[PDB]
């Protein structure tokens, strides 16, 4: 519960950090991915999927954090295709799958699903 809650004061605070502060708390929240307690991984699974959208930055590379937290962020994101629970791993499944994340010729989706290879899986 310490956890969970701690979860819900970073994500709910998460959109005014500046990367500088989010690269420092993105260490112990990615930190989770081998946890029990599927509600606590969830909320952590749940403020990747933000950090992940509003920094893919669509070619600024203005900010070496505003792309490293970006690469560790699809690391936890695409480590979490092999969630040891249903639902979860679907929602996980299901963010990876929706549109403009993975793309839909099939061509660019099969160069794409190489992007998310991540050895860990």
């Amino acid at each position: 519960e310490r956890q969970k809650v701690c979860l819900d004061i970073i994500y709910k605070m998460m959109p005014k950090l500046k990367p500088v502060e989010l690269r420092e708390l993105l260490n112990p929240v990615v930190e989770f991915v081998s946890h029990p307690s599927t509600t606590c991984r969830e909320q952590m699974y749940n403020i990747l999927m933000w950090i992940h959208d509003n920094y893919r930055d669509p070619e600024s590379e203005t900010d070496n954090d505003s792309q490293e937290i970006f690469k560790l962020a699809k690391d936890v994101l695409i480590q979490g295709l092999i969630d040891e629970n249903p639902g979860l791993q679907l929602i996980i499944r299901n963010f990876w799958s929706h549109e403009t994340r993975l793309p839909s010729n099939t061509l660019d989706r099969l160069l794409a699903l190489n992007s998310l290879y991540s050895p860990k899986i």
